[PDB]
Order: C-alpha cells, then sequence, then structure tokens
C-alpha cells in the first residue's frame, strides 16, 4: 500500500549501462556483445558477470538430486 515516489531527477540509467558494458569488457578483454550478454545475464552484476565470466571452467559443482 503506500506508493514510494519513484522519479527523482534525471538518471543515466542508459549511459551508466554502457559504460558498463566497455569497462567490463576493459576490465576483462573479451566482445562487446559479450558485456551486455553477460550483464543481462547477469542481471547486470558486474561484480558477478566479472566473477563469473573470470571463472568460467570453474563451476561451484555440488548439485543435490532431489
Amino acid at each position: 500500500g503506500s506508493s514510494g515516489s519513484s522519479g527523482m531527477s534525471v538518471n543515466m540509467d542508459e549511459l551508466r549501462h554502457q559504460v558498463m558494458i566497455n569497462q567490463f569488457v576493459l576490465a576483462a578483454g573479451c566482445a562487446a556483445d559479450q558485456a551486455k550478454q553477460l550483464l543481462q545475464a547477469a542481471h547486470w552484476q558486474f561484480e558477478t558477470a566479472l566473477s563469473t565470466f573470470f571463472q568460467e571452467t570453474n563451476i561451484p559443482n555440488s548439485h543435490h538430486h532431489h
């Protein structure tokens, strides 16, 4: 009940993203298209995305057959 406010001032939503992608691409050094995919496929979680991307060939195997 009762909605907050939402929207205050011009936000660099896109900018940030764009910058991020490039960054993530620079930080890592992969294709630019990857960034988006990664980010998007990582909720735009640079930290994580980067963490994962970096350690791709190494997943926290474990599973737990139900």
